Protein backbone atom coordinates (compact mmCIF):
# COMPACT_ATOMS: atom_id res chain seq x y z
CA UNK A 1 0.00 0.00 0.00
CA UNK A 2 0.83 3.59 -0.17
CA UNK A 3 -0.25 6.79 1.29
CA UNK A 4 -0.64 10.86 -0.12
CA UNK A 5 1.08 13.66 1.86
CA UNK A 6 1.02 17.16 1.76
CA UNK A 7 4.77 17.80 0.90
CA UNK A 8 3.95 21.09 2.09
CA UNK A 9 3.19 23.13 5.26
CA UNK A 10 1.18 26.73 6.28
CA UNK A 11 3.90 29.53 5.99
CA UNK A 12 5.40 30.46 8.81
CA UNK A 13 3.38 32.90 11.17
CA UNK A 14 5.63 35.13 12.68
CA UNK A 15 9.51 36.45 11.89
CA UNK A 16 12.56 34.45 13.92
CA UNK A 17 13.81 35.96 16.96
CA UNK A 18 17.29 36.55 18.00
CA UNK A 19 19.26 33.64 19.56
CA UNK A 20 22.22 35.78 20.52
CA UNK A 21 20.27 38.21 22.59
CA UNK A 22 19.23 34.89 24.54
CA UNK A 23 22.55 34.09 24.90
CA UNK A 24 24.14 37.55 26.43
CA UNK A 25 21.41 38.30 28.25
CA UNK A 26 21.10 34.77 30.05
CA UNK A 27 24.93 34.26 30.42
CA UNK A 28 24.88 35.13 34.20
CA UNK A 29 25.37 31.28 35.42
CA UNK A 30 24.39 29.09 31.98
CA UNK A 31 21.26 28.24 29.91
CA UNK A 32 19.70 25.00 29.23
CA UNK A 33 17.20 24.83 31.95
CA UNK A 34 16.37 28.44 30.35
CA UNK A 35 12.85 28.67 28.51
CA UNK A 36 12.76 30.73 24.99
CA UNK A 37 9.38 31.41 23.20
CA UNK A 38 7.05 29.47 21.10
CA UNK A 39 8.59 32.14 17.89
CA UNK A 40 12.16 30.38 18.42
CA UNK A 41 10.80 26.99 17.18
CA UNK A 42 10.04 25.60 13.73
CA UNK A 43 6.84 22.98 13.29
CA UNK A 44 8.01 19.41 14.50
CA UNK A 45 9.48 18.37 17.62
CA UNK A 46 13.83 17.24 18.52
CA UNK A 47 12.41 13.74 17.58
CA UNK A 48 10.76 14.82 14.05
CA UNK A 49 14.57 16.64 13.38
CA UNK A 50 16.58 13.69 14.06
CA UNK A 51 14.23 11.51 12.13
CA UNK A 52 15.53 13.65 8.92
CA UNK A 53 18.10 11.37 9.28
CA UNK A 54 17.07 9.14 7.34
CA UNK A 55 15.44 11.10 4.77
CA UNK A 56 17.60 9.15 2.17
CA UNK A 57 17.52 5.87 3.86
CA UNK A 58 16.96 4.08 0.31
CA UNK A 59 20.65 4.80 0.20
CA UNK A 60 21.13 1.79 3.01
CA UNK A 61 19.15 0.01 1.34
CA UNK A 62 21.55 0.23 -1.50
CA UNK A 63 25.07 -0.13 0.73
CA UNK A 64 23.39 -3.56 1.25
CA UNK A 65 23.62 -4.57 -2.68
CA UNK A 66 26.99 -3.44 -2.69
CA UNK A 67 30.69 -4.91 -3.03
CA UNK A 68 31.65 -2.06 -0.90
CA UNK A 69 29.01 -0.83 1.29
CA UNK A 70 30.80 1.66 3.46
CA UNK A 71 30.82 4.34 0.48
CA UNK A 72 26.80 4.63 0.22
CA UNK A 73 26.99 4.30 4.44
CA UNK A 74 29.00 7.11 4.20
CA UNK A 75 26.95 9.09 1.94
CA UNK A 76 23.73 8.55 4.15
CA UNK A 77 25.94 9.25 7.48
CA UNK A 78 26.71 12.87 5.32
CA UNK A 79 23.25 13.31 3.90
CA UNK A 80 21.65 14.54 6.82
CA UNK A 81 23.12 17.79 6.36
CA UNK A 82 21.66 18.84 3.58
CA UNK A 83 18.19 19.87 5.51
CA UNK A 84 20.19 22.76 6.58
CA UNK A 85 21.04 24.01 2.90
CA UNK A 86 18.21 27.25 2.87
CA UNK A 87 20.07 28.65 5.62
CA UNK A 88 16.56 29.42 6.20
CA UNK A 89 16.14 26.16 8.38
CA UNK A 90 19.19 27.46 10.75
CA UNK A 91 17.11 30.60 12.23
CA UNK A 92 14.58 28.48 14.50
CA UNK A 93 14.71 24.96 16.44
CA UNK A 94 12.61 22.23 17.17
CA UNK A 95 10.12 22.03 20.04
CA UNK A 96 11.64 20.25 23.06
CA UNK A 97 9.92 16.79 23.81
CA UNK A 98 8.27 16.37 26.94
CA UNK A 99 9.84 13.37 28.67
CA UNK A 100 8.36 9.88 27.10
CA UNK A 101 7.32 11.98 24.09
CA UNK A 102 7.12 10.08 20.77
CA UNK A 103 7.39 10.00 17.27
CA UNK A 104 6.77 7.37 14.51
CA UNK A 105 7.47 7.27 11.41
CA UNK A 106 6.83 4.51 8.97
CA UNK A 107 7.50 5.21 5.15
CA UNK A 108 6.63 1.99 3.09
CA UNK A 109 7.67 3.69 0.05
CA UNK A 110 11.68 3.63 1.20
CA UNK A 111 10.32 -0.15 3.09
CA UNK A 112 11.15 0.74 6.67
CA UNK A 113 9.46 2.12 9.89
CA UNK A 114 10.74 4.11 12.83
CA UNK A 115 9.66 4.41 16.74
CA UNK A 116 11.59 7.48 18.73
CA UNK A 117 10.96 8.26 22.25
CA UNK A 118 12.41 10.87 24.81
CA UNK A 119 14.39 8.21 27.56
CA UNK A 120 15.43 11.57 29.51
CA UNK A 121 15.07 15.15 30.33
CA UNK A 122 18.06 16.12 31.86
CA UNK A 123 20.47 15.41 30.09
CA UNK A 124 18.11 15.30 27.59
CA UNK A 125 18.18 11.62 26.00
CA UNK A 126 16.63 10.77 23.07
CA UNK A 127 16.37 6.93 21.67
CA UNK A 128 15.67 5.79 17.75
CA UNK A 129 15.16 2.74 16.30
CA UNK A 130 14.96 2.26 12.53
CA UNK A 131 13.64 -0.90 10.81
CA UNK A 132 14.21 -2.02 7.39
CA UNK A 133 13.52 -5.94 5.80
CA UNK A 134 17.62 -5.71 5.09
CA UNK A 135 18.95 -3.20 7.75
CA UNK A 136 18.20 -1.65 10.95
CA UNK A 137 19.95 1.37 13.14
CA UNK A 138 19.84 2.27 16.55
CA UNK A 139 20.50 5.69 18.14
CA UNK A 140 20.74 6.99 21.81
CA UNK A 141 21.38 11.13 20.84
CA UNK A 142 22.16 13.58 23.95
CA UNK A 143 22.00 17.05 21.15
CA UNK A 144 24.70 19.91 22.91
CA UNK A 145 25.49 23.26 22.01
CA UNK A 146 28.29 25.50 23.15
CA UNK A 147 28.55 29.43 22.72
CA UNK A 148 32.09 29.49 21.54
CA UNK A 149 31.82 33.36 21.14
CA UNK A 150 30.95 34.14 17.99
CA UNK A 151 29.52 31.03 17.04
CA UNK A 152 27.84 27.99 18.32
CA UNK A 153 28.94 24.46 18.38
CA UNK A 154 26.62 22.08 17.73
CA UNK A 155 27.10 17.98 18.19
CA UNK A 156 24.55 15.51 18.42
CA UNK A 157 26.48 13.06 21.24
CA UNK A 158 25.70 9.34 20.39
CA UNK A 159 27.20 6.24 18.21
CA UNK A 160 24.50 5.79 15.34
CA UNK A 161 24.91 2.08 15.05
CA UNK A 162 23.76 0.59 11.96
CA UNK A 163 23.56 -3.04 10.78
CA UNK A 164 22.62 -5.15 7.59
CA UNK A 165 20.36 -7.50 8.04
CA UNK A 166 21.62 -9.33 5.33
CA UNK A 167 24.67 -10.15 6.29
CA UNK A 168 25.09 -8.63 10.15
CA UNK A 169 27.94 -6.27 9.24
CA UNK A 170 28.03 -3.25 11.45
CA UNK A 171 28.27 0.35 10.96
CA UNK A 172 29.18 2.84 13.62
CA UNK A 173 29.52 6.81 13.36
CA UNK A 174 29.02 9.95 15.52
CA UNK A 175 27.02 12.44 13.04
CA UNK A 176 29.79 15.51 12.43
CA UNK A 177 29.62 19.00 14.34
CA UNK A 178 28.27 21.70 13.00
CA UNK A 179 28.71 25.52 13.74
CA UNK A 180 25.78 28.29 13.45
CA UNK A 181 27.91 31.42 12.54
CA UNK A 182 27.53 34.69 11.78
CA UNK A 183 25.40 35.48 15.44
CA UNK A 184 26.40 38.58 15.22
CA UNK A 185 25.61 40.08 11.80
CA UNK A 186 25.03 38.78 8.78
CA UNK A 187 22.69 36.33 7.90
CA UNK A 188 23.14 33.19 9.92
CA UNK A 189 23.74 29.91 9.11
CA UNK A 190 25.88 26.66 9.54
CA UNK A 191 28.52 24.40 8.02
CA UNK A 192 30.09 21.40 9.29
CA UNK A 193 33.71 21.77 10.69
CA UNK A 194 36.59 19.17 10.83
CA UNK A 195 35.89 15.59 10.42
CA UNK A 196 34.60 12.38 11.42
CA UNK A 197 34.47 8.74 10.23
CA UNK A 198 32.37 5.47 9.52
CA UNK A 199 33.81 2.45 10.59
CA UNK A 200 32.75 -1.22 9.65
CA UNK A 201 32.70 -3.89 11.87
CA UNK A 202 34.75 -5.43 9.36
CA UNK A 203 37.57 -3.47 9.35
CA UNK A 204 36.63 -1.02 6.96
CA UNK A 205 37.08 2.62 7.74
CA UNK A 206 35.68 5.62 6.15
CA UNK A 207 37.17 9.28 6.46
CA UNK A 208 35.52 12.27 5.98
CA UNK A 209 36.53 15.86 6.02
CA UNK A 210 34.83 19.61 4.99
CA UNK A 211 36.28 22.16 3.64
CA UNK A 212 37.44 25.35 5.66
CA UNK A 213 36.02 28.66 5.09
CA UNK A 214 36.94 31.25 7.76
CA UNK A 215 36.64 34.81 6.42
CA UNK A 216 35.88 34.74 2.33
CA UNK A 217 34.06 32.18 0.29
CA UNK A 218 31.43 32.05 2.37
CA UNK A 219 29.69 29.43 3.63
CA UNK A 220 31.74 25.90 3.72
CA UNK A 221 29.91 23.13 1.42
CA UNK A 222 32.52 20.70 -0.03
CA UNK A 223 34.27 17.56 1.29
CA UNK A 224 36.08 14.78 0.89
CA UNK A 225 35.69 10.98 1.49
CA UNK A 226 38.61 8.64 1.63
CA UNK A 227 37.46 4.92 1.95
CA UNK A 228 39.74 2.83 3.28
CA UNK A 229 39.44 -1.10 3.39
CA UNK A 230 41.39 -3.62 5.50
CA UNK A 231 44.71 -3.85 3.84
CA UNK A 232 43.76 -7.72 3.47
CA UNK A 233 40.41 -7.89 1.82
CA UNK A 234 39.53 -8.01 -1.81
CA UNK A 235 38.06 -4.73 -1.57
CA UNK A 236 40.48 -1.52 -2.60
CA UNK A 237 40.72 2.31 -1.91
CA UNK A 238 38.07 4.84 -3.14
CA UNK A 239 37.68 8.43 -3.22
CA UNK A 240 34.35 10.03 -3.14
CA UNK A 241 33.75 14.36 -3.35
CA UNK A 242 30.73 16.45 -3.42
CA UNK A 243 29.00 19.33 -1.23
CA UNK A 244 26.59 18.68 1.19
CA UNK A 245 24.07 21.32 -0.26
CA UNK A 246 24.12 19.27 -3.28
CA UNK A 247 25.51 16.14 -3.80
CA UNK A 248 28.08 13.28 -3.74
CA UNK A 249 30.14 11.56 -6.20
CA UNK A 250 32.87 9.09 -6.97
CA UNK A 251 36.21 11.19 -7.85
CA UNK A 252 37.51 8.70 -9.60
CA UNK A 253 34.45 7.92 -12.17
CA UNK A 254 32.49 11.09 -11.16
CA UNK A 255 29.18 9.31 -10.68
CA UNK A 256 26.70 10.53 -8.79
CA UNK A 257 25.96 8.32 -5.16
CA UNK A 258 23.25 10.73 -3.78
CA UNK A 259 21.53 14.00 -4.33
CA UNK A 260 19.35 16.06 -2.20
CA UNK A 261 15.14 16.04 -2.98
CA UNK A 262 13.06 18.83 -2.87
CA UNK A 263 12.75 21.62 -0.89
CA UNK A 264 8.60 23.50 -0.16
CA UNK A 265 7.78 25.82 -2.38
CA UNK A 266 8.49 29.06 -1.23
CA UNK A 267 11.13 27.38 1.20
CA UNK A 268 12.28 30.97 2.82
CA UNK A 269 8.72 31.47 4.43
CA UNK A 270 7.72 28.14 5.45
CA UNK A 271 11.35 27.88 7.53
CA UNK A 272 13.31 26.21 4.59
CA UNK A 273 11.72 22.80 5.25
CA UNK A 274 12.32 20.08 2.89
CA UNK A 275 9.09 18.08 1.41
CA UNK A 276 10.17 15.39 3.49
CA UNK A 277 10.56 17.44 6.97
CA UNK A 278 7.17 19.21 5.64
CA UNK A 279 5.54 15.65 6.34
CA UNK A 280 6.92 14.53 9.09
CA UNK A 281 3.60 16.10 11.45
CA UNK A 282 0.96 14.72 9.07
CA UNK A 283 -0.86 12.56 10.17
CA UNK A 284 -2.08 10.17 7.04
CA UNK A 285 -3.62 6.59 6.73
CA UNK A 286 -1.12 4.97 8.12
CA UNK A 287 -1.06 7.22 11.38
CA UNK A 288 -4.48 8.08 11.67
CA UNK A 289 -6.32 5.60 14.75
CA UNK A 290 -3.26 3.66 15.18
CA UNK A 291 -0.92 6.39 17.27
CA UNK A 292 -0.77 6.00 21.09
CA UNK A 293 -1.66 9.68 23.33
CA UNK A 294 2.33 10.60 23.33
CA UNK A 295 3.14 10.60 19.54
CA UNK A 296 4.16 14.40 18.53
CA UNK A 297 2.01 14.55 15.97
CA UNK A 298 -0.48 15.04 18.95
CA UNK A 299 1.41 18.04 20.95
CA UNK A 300 -1.41 21.00 20.79
CA UNK A 301 1.22 23.81 20.68
CA UNK A 302 3.61 22.44 17.35
CA UNK A 303 0.15 22.02 15.73
CA UNK A 304 -1.42 25.78 16.49
CA UNK A 305 1.81 26.66 15.65
CA UNK A 306 1.91 25.06 12.52
CA UNK A 307 -1.47 26.47 11.74
CA UNK A 308 -0.16 30.01 12.63
CA UNK A 309 -1.67 30.76 16.16
CA UNK A 310 0.85 32.30 17.97
CA UNK A 311 -0.86 33.23 20.96
CA UNK A 312 -3.01 29.79 21.16
CA UNK A 313 0.46 28.01 21.06
CA UNK A 314 2.47 30.04 23.53
CA UNK A 315 -0.66 29.19 25.73
CA UNK A 316 -0.03 25.78 24.96
CA UNK A 317 3.81 25.50 24.92
CA UNK A 318 3.70 26.91 28.47
CA UNK A 319 0.62 24.86 29.23
CA UNK A 320 3.05 21.32 28.22
CA UNK A 321 6.51 22.02 29.45
CA UNK A 322 4.44 23.27 34.03
CA UNK A 323 2.51 19.94 33.46
CA UNK A 324 5.69 18.33 33.12
CA UNK A 325 6.96 19.95 36.19
CA UNK A 326 4.42 19.33 38.28
CA UNK A 327 4.71 15.78 37.55
CA UNK A 328 8.28 16.02 37.99
CA UNK A 329 8.29 17.93 40.94
CA UNK A 330 5.43 15.36 42.38
CA UNK A 331 7.61 12.60 41.56
CA UNK A 332 4.99 11.11 38.91
CA UNK A 333 7.97 11.31 36.98
CA UNK A 334 6.46 9.35 33.17
CA UNK A 335 9.10 6.83 32.77
CA UNK A 336 10.04 6.28 29.32
CA UNK A 337 7.90 2.66 27.31
CA UNK A 338 9.66 1.22 24.67
CA UNK A 339 13.42 1.47 25.35
CA UNK A 340 15.15 0.37 28.33
CA UNK A 341 18.58 1.46 29.43
CA UNK A 342 21.20 -1.26 28.23
CA UNK A 343 24.21 0.95 30.00
CA UNK A 344 25.45 4.72 30.23
CA UNK A 345 24.47 6.56 27.76
CA UNK A 346 23.08 3.85 25.67
CA UNK A 347 19.13 2.75 25.30
CA UNK A 348 17.57 -0.12 23.51
CA UNK A 349 14.37 -1.01 21.94
CA UNK A 350 12.32 -3.15 23.96
CA UNK A 351 11.33 -6.29 22.19
CA UNK A 352 7.89 -8.18 23.48
CA UNK A 353 4.31 -8.28 23.33
CA UNK A 354 4.65 -5.05 24.74
CA UNK A 355 7.03 -3.48 22.69
CA UNK A 356 5.77 -0.61 20.29
CA UNK A 357 4.94 -2.43 16.89
CA UNK A 358 3.27 -5.02 18.45
CA UNK A 359 1.07 -2.34 20.95
CA UNK A 360 0.40 -1.05 18.03
CA UNK A 361 -1.59 -4.05 15.93
CA UNK A 362 -3.85 -3.74 18.76
CA UNK A 363 -3.95 -0.36 19.62
CA UNK A 364 -2.50 -1.62 22.82
CA UNK A 365 -1.94 1.83 25.16
CA UNK A 366 -4.59 1.18 27.90
CA UNK A 367 -1.25 1.89 30.67
CA UNK A 368 -0.57 5.29 28.73
CA UNK A 369 -0.97 8.48 30.15
CA UNK A 370 -1.50 11.53 28.07
CA UNK A 371 1.19 13.87 28.69
CA UNK A 372 -0.97 17.04 28.14
C1 LIG B 1 22.03 19.32 16.46
C2 LIG B 1 20.52 19.08 16.69
C3 LIG B 1 19.75 20.40 16.90
C4 LIG B 1 18.91 20.40 18.18
C5 LIG B 1 18.81 21.80 18.80
C6 LIG B 1 18.43 21.73 20.28
C7 LIG B 1 18.50 23.11 20.94
C8 LIG B 1 18.24 23.05 22.47
O1 LIG B 1 18.01 21.96 23.01
O2 LIG B 1 18.28 24.22 23.21
C9 LIG B 1 16.99 24.77 23.53
C10 LIG B 1 17.04 25.36 24.95
C11 LIG B 1 15.68 25.98 25.43
O3 LIG B 1 14.59 25.12 25.13
P1 LIG B 1 13.00 25.38 25.40
O4 LIG B 1 12.42 25.28 23.91
O5 LIG B 1 12.65 26.66 26.04
O6 LIG B 1 12.46 24.06 26.16
C12 LIG B 1 11.99 24.02 27.51
C13 LIG B 1 13.12 24.44 28.52
O7 LIG B 1 14.24 23.54 28.39
C14 LIG B 1 12.54 24.38 29.97
O8 LIG B 1 13.53 24.76 30.93
C15 LIG B 1 12.03 22.95 30.30
O9 LIG B 1 11.46 22.91 31.61
P2 LIG B 1 12.23 22.60 32.97
O10 LIG B 1 12.53 23.90 33.66
O11 LIG B 1 11.33 21.62 33.84
O12 LIG B 1 13.57 21.74 32.59
C16 LIG B 1 10.96 22.52 29.29
O13 LIG B 1 10.52 21.21 29.61
C17 LIG B 1 11.51 22.57 27.85
O14 LIG B 1 10.48 22.15 26.97
O15 LIG B 1 18.08 26.42 25.13
C18 LIG B 1 19.41 26.12 25.40
O16 LIG B 1 19.71 25.17 26.11
C19 LIG B 1 20.53 26.97 24.82
C20 LIG B 1 21.10 26.33 23.56
C21 LIG B 1 20.85 27.21 22.32
C22 LIG B 1 21.08 26.55 21.11
C23 LIG B 1 20.22 26.57 20.00
C24 LIG B 1 20.41 25.85 18.80
C25 LIG B 1 19.44 26.25 17.86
Amino acid sequence: KSVTRRNDIPEAAASPPSLLSFLRKNVGKDLSSIAMPVTSNEPISILQLISETFEYAPLLTKATQRPDPITFVSAFAISFLSIYRDKTRTLRKPFNPLLAETFELIREDMGFRLISEKVSHRPPVFAFFAEHLDWECSYTVTPSQKFWGKSIELNNEGILRLKFKTTGELFEWTQPTTILKNLIAGERYMEPVNEFEVHSSKGDKSHILFDKAGMFSGRSEGFKVSIIPPPSSNRKKETLAGKWTQSLANETTHETIWEVGDLVSNPKKKYGFTKFTANLNEITEIEKGNLPPTDSRLRPDIRAYEEGNVDKAEEWKLKLEQLQRERRNKGQDVEPKYFEKVSKNEWKYITGPKSYWERRKKHDWSDISQLW
